């Protein structure tokens, strides 16, 4: 179901960073694999994610995006809330 959502495989290019467009279903697919115990690499990729994610916030902010700089904090929180968990 994630697979076809991303828009491609990250279980075929473990190597590979997973793609930031559609973060909400990036999200998704780290806590599925989490929960399938690659939890050491769910866990690297979140921090990988978090990064990507305060950046993808700093450098895109104009006064035009608010309503989706607010749905990408609330994100980022959660983000944040699982690495501590998981960590």
């Amino acid at each position: 179901t994630l697979v076809l959502l991303l828009g491609v495989d990250p279980s075929r290019q473990l190597d590979h960073p997973l793609p930031t467009v559609h973060p909400q279903v990036t999200y998704a697919y780290m806590k599925n694999m989490w929960k399938s115990a690659r939890k050491i690499d769910a866990f690297q990729h979140m921090q990988h994610f978090v990064q990507t994610m305060q950046q993808q916030a700093q450098h895109a902010i104009a006064t035009e995006d608010q309503q989706h700089k607010q749905e990408l904090h609330k994100l980022m929180a959660r983000c944040f809330l699982k690495l501590g968990e998981w960590q």
